[PDB]
């Protein structure tokens, strides 16, 4: 039930002042963007959490039916007794690995690391109430800031999963697991999710649903800035689109302005100004090679010990160790 710790490293305040940096830079740029680390609202987070049960949206289902078939794999290659999940503690992914883990008799405490504190104290509750006598300890933060937080306590599985590594662009990325790879010790071992190159037109459409979902989900963004920076985006006047990238390999989604459109943005005392027709940038999805994969994990400092693919290649899991 109530039993936790938690440990707070996001502040209000601090992140406030993030965002209106960060606008301020995506829409007075000549090629407009907004900052994906601020579309993902509790209205934004909902809206993704459907999009993951959409027909057309193949990576939740492909990496849950890897872990289906061989988590007890997993868990026996990792042989720990700790498992660290970088985002939420909420899906049935994590139970997936937590019931292996258990199965082994093996654990014996859960970190999970998010940004929301909410998540957090819902997830300690429900994965406290299922295994009884397993120790949870929470962090509440950045995975590009405080990585360096999560408790070193045991031998730990960090699990990364959903292919979320590819809303981060080569530069960071490598800074990311960079950054992670150093927080290991021996014995420790990373879980990594890469969703995988592919036919276009199904990278397209995962995007780009028949319901609506993804376009709305892509609105919201304008909803999170007229609601946090008191401006007046017309959240009708602007068409989704999902486009395929083929130099960087990516999805990017772009919001299209219909007409013209002239936005104040009251907290940066800013006005900007939509030609019709023009795009503007919001969320991009890298997709990866499985070579590259190995390469990514070498330049961090990381060797690929396991790789387990689904039998038509579309999602990737990999096993890497210092």
């Amino acid at each position: 039930h109530m039993a936790l710790s938690l440990a707070n490293y996001l502040a209000a305040d601090s992140a406030a002042e993030a965002l209106r940096r960060d606008v301020r830079a995506g829409l007075t740029a000549t090629q407009k963007s907004l900052p994906p680390k601020w579309f993902y609202d509790a209205v934004g987070s909902d809206l993704f959490d459907q999009i993951t049960r959409l027909p057309e949206y193949y990576p939740t289902r492909t990496e849950a039916q890897i872990l289906r078939t061989r988590s007890a794999e997993i868990i026996s290659a990792a042989g720990a007794d700790t498992l660290v999940e970088l985002g939420s503690g909420t899906s049935e992914k994590t139970r997936m690995l937590l019931d292996a883990m258990r199965d082994a008799e093996l654990l014996r405490r859960f970190i999970p690391f998010d940004v929301d504190a909410g998540v957090l104290r819902s997830a300690g509750a429900a994965i406290g109430a299922e295994y009884p006598g397993i120790e949870i300890d929470a962090v509440c933060g950045d995975f590009e800031e405080h990585l360096g937080k999560i408790p070193h306590v045991g031998r730990r599985l960090v699990v990364f999963l959903g292919s979320t590594i590819g809303n981060l662009t080569p530069a960071p990325r490598a800074e990311f697991l960079s950054t992670l790879a150093d927080t290991l010790q021996p014995g420790d071992s990373l879980l990594l999710g890469t969703d995988l190159v592919k036919d276009t037109g199904r990278l397209v459409r995962a995007y780009d649903d028949a319901a609506g979902v993804t376009a709305a989900f892509n609105r919201n963004v304008l909803a999170v800035v007229n609601r946090e920076l008191s401006a007046d985006f017309d959240l009708d006047a602007f068409e989704h689109v999902a486009k395929w990238n083929s130099d960087e390999e990516r999805i990017e989604m772009w919001l299209r302005a219909r007409t013209a459109q002239h936005v104040r943005v009251a907290a940066l005392d800013l006005e900007v100004d939509f030609a019709a027709g023009e795009e503007m940038l919001t969320e991009v999805s890298c997709k990866f090679r499985p070579e590259n994969v190995v390469a990514e994990l070498a330049e961090a400092g990381l060797r690929q010990t396991h790789w387990w693919t689904d039998p038509a290649g579309d999602f990737g899991l990999s096993l890497a160790v210092r």
